[PDB]
């Protein structure tokens, strides 16, 4: 006979919950009533039901996080649920602020879900009730090997329950700058200072240290545990340290359920929620398949209370925020994840990054109500003619493109920026490049014939350029290491961490890059003069810096232990007043860092001298030189010495595999060149015992043409 449309219930879940256990639910239901009840799992499906909703493949309910749901509700997607008293009386109360958009609730609770304090019995039976005891207990813990406390402190999800402890910070505002927010993040930054914790701590190392029992506590959610039980730690989970008396304040999901506006079965979606799902029996089924926590339904979540994690989970609930929605939570994230991290490493102080949160948060937030309340949504999210502009200052473009997802008249992006982490040829993504193969990829998509740099992007302004290649301020922070200091009795030093630093020292305000920053072109191009290059040589530089200039007429800048002790006296002398050094300075430093950490490892010659303000390089094919290798060696190097238009010289030096007997190296420099800067002694190419002197044409690099040379 006639087909059916209204005979049904479609149900969807996501995939990581217990949908099987949902569908025997569905199973009664259907038993009871005849409406069969389907109960799917799409992928993406919190992305596809705005799409479907309104179809024939649309679900009558929908399980998600409420985060979600607010949104979905903004579109009209969702029906209002009408729970009576006696019902509403049944859930805890605080579940349903989750889920209502004033007067109006738009989903049912199902679930709640929040961060909680779990710690090692064996090494902590009794845990701190306060966050001010954990130094102390750290102290006695370090004593016997170990530590009192590691969780990721790169996620503000994990640091912000210390840093809304103080005023008990709720969403609207303050906002999160206010003294309550200071005092939090203070009490952190110090515990990373006085070596309680690690500013790089991050999920992966917490988990890890606290699962191989290394650590007698660590911040986290429940789906942690199942690592832990697997680790045989001896665990117990618990309520939240409080902070100056006060809760710490976890952000609370709600796993909820709505009802499609366009459901011709609202009635049975109710009957389906209410008096089957929401039951101790129904909740029962889906928690046997998969763990649903804490539950919001009072009668059941009293039984799953003997199990004392899930009563933390909900203690900590209770004292928790409830999440905001998606795109007031991610305004959130991005303007703290930084000032956390900045305040953590020392790059801004905490009121200055807590300062710049707020004033960030508020382009944020300006931006999130753009996209929603300017017309051309979905065109503008797939991210012509038919587009309009917005127009800002230059500084703001990418905030726009990015938060707003409009399109700016003025767009840092589109200036020739680039990028590394989505490989969009640029400067920023050329200078930061790892191996000259990437920076060739940047360099021939862009037609790149000449290369300027100077000494402000060799040092101050490649913070920047890694910041842009990057697409993220955290992430530039591998290309640093720590600082040099004088340590009270006058001993020279370096640390990796400024809080490794003995105290009373004179710090010297300039921190050194890391390993990572000397691999890239910017490093190689400007501190080693193009030394290792196959394609780039130099052709012309300026004058030095000023200050160096100066210092020539009284010290010689070919002895590197005069320039040295030049470098860390201007260095020292600016020190005192937390002053960094000059410029020119700064790149004697960088290549004496180098020389002290690096270069046994890396095997590039530099010497500890300064050199040009500005370099211009060329980019060239670079003539081949290629040969049998008789010697029995694995390597092949080429060195020769260059002379600048200052009448410095570096040495370029380029070291080759031997494959299968034979070398392949290509060469930059000619010997009859019409620029000022040139070689001024052949190449020397070595292969053991073997040392053979070349000369290159002009035209043999301009060409890339290939010159036979065994060794």
């Amino acid at each position: 006979g006639m087909k059916i449309e209204e005979g049904k219930l479609v149900i969807w879940i996501n995939g990581d919950k217990g949908y099987n256990g949902l569908a025997e639910v569905g199973k009664k239901f259907e038993k009871d009533t005849g409406i069969k009840v389907t109960v799917e799992h799409p992928d993406k499906l919190e992305e596809k039901f705005p799409q479907v909703a309104a179809t024939g493949d649309g679900p009558d309910i929908i399980f998600w996080a409420h985060d979600r749901f607010g949104g979905y509700a903004q579109s009209g997607l969702l029906a209002e649920i009408t729970p009576d008293k006696a019902f509403q009386d049944k859930l805890y109360p605080f579940t349903w602020d989750a889920v209502r958009y004033n007067g109006k609730l738009i989903a049912y609770p199902i679930a709640v879900e929040a961060l909680s304090l779990i710690y090692n019995k064996d090494l902590l039976p009794n845990p701190p009730k306060t966050w001010e005891e954990i130094p102390a207990l750290d102290k006695e813990l370090k004593a016997k090997g170990k530590s009192a406390l590691m969780f990721n402190l790169q996620e503000p999800y994990f640091t912000w329950p210390l840093i809304a402890a103080d005023g008990g910070y709720a969403f609207k505002d303050v906002g999160v700058d206010n003294a309550g927010a200071k005092a939090g993040l203070t009490f952190l930054v110090d515990l990373i200072k006085n070596k309680h914790m690690n500013a790089d701590t991050d999920y992966s190392i917490a988990e890890a240290a606290f699962n191989k029992g290394e650590t007698a506590m660590t911040i986290n959610g429940p789906w942690a545990w199942s690592n832990i039980d697997t680790s045989k730690v001896n665990y117990g989970v618990t309520v939240l340290p409080t902070f100056k008396g006060q809760p710490s304040k976890p952000f609370v999901g709600v796993l909820s359920a709505g009802i499609n506006a366009a459901s011709p079965n609202k009635e049975l979606a109710k009957e389906f929620l209410e008096n089957y799902l929401l039951t101790d029996e129904g909740l029962e089924a889906v928690n046997k398949d998969k763990p649903l926590g804490a539950v919001a339904l009072k009668s059941y979540e009293e039984e799953l209370a003997k199990d004392p994690r899930i009563a933390a989970t909900m203690e900590n609930a209770q004292k928790g925020e409830i999440m905001p929605n998606i795109p007031q939570m991610s305004a959130f994230w991005y303007a703290v994840r930084t000032a956390v991290i900045n305040a953590a490493s020392g790059r801004q102080t905490v009121d200055e990054a807590l300062k710049d949160a707020q004033t960030n948060k508020q382009w944020y937030d300006a931006l999130t109500w753009m996209r929603e309340n300017t017309p051309d949504g979905e065109k503008y999210d797939e991210y012509p003619f038919e587009t309009y502009g917005v127009i800002s200052w230059w500084d703001y473009g990418h905030w726009i493109e990015a938060v707003a997802h409009r399109m700016p008249i003025a767009n840092p992006f589109q200036a020739g920026i680039g990028n590394k982490y989505n490989n969009v040829p640029g400067a920023s993504s050329f200078f930061t490049a790892e191996n000259e193969s990437y920076a060739e990829f940047v360099a021939e998509k862009l037609n790149v014939k000449y290369v300027v740099s100077d000494i402000e992007m060799e040092t101050g302004k490649y913070y920047a350029m890694a910041v842009w290649a990057e697409g993220d301020l955290p992430l530039a922070e591998k290309y640093y290491g720590g600082y040099f200091y004088y340590s009270p009795t006058g001993t020279f030093g370096y640390a990796n961490s400024q809080w490794d630093i003995p105290l009373n020292s004179i710090i010297i305000p300039l921190r050194i890059p890391s390993e990572l920053y000397y691999s890239t072109m910017e490093a190689k191009l400007h501190l080693f003069d193009g030394s290792g290059l196959s394609h780039y040589r130099m052709i012309y530089e300026s004058d030095y810096p000023a200050e160096w200039k100066s210092y020539s007429s009284q010290v010689n800048l070919n002895n590197e232990s005069q320039v040295l002790q030049t470098a860390l006296y201007e260095a020292v002398m600016r020190a005192r007043y937390g002053v960094s050094p000059t410029m020119g300075t700064q790149e004697v430093l960088y290549k004496y860092a180098y020389t002290q950490l690096y270069e046994k490892k890396m095997g590039i010659p530099v010497k500890i001298a300064p050199s040009g303000y500005v370099k211009i390089f060329e980019r060239v094919k670079g003539a081949v030189v290629t040969g049998k290798v008789s010697a029995n060696v694995t390597e092949v190097s080429v060195n020769a010495t260059i002379k600048t238009n200052q009448n410095r010289t570096f040495e370029y030096w380029q070291t080759v595999e031997v494959k299968n007997g034979t070398y392949t190296v290509v060469l930059p420099y000619s010997h009859n060149s019409d620029y000022p800067v040139k070689p001024i002694t052949p190449y020397h190419i070595k292969a053991g015992n073997v040392v053979k002197e070349i000369t290159i044409y002009e035209s043999q690099v301009q060409n890339g043409e290939i010159i036979q040379l065994d060794l």
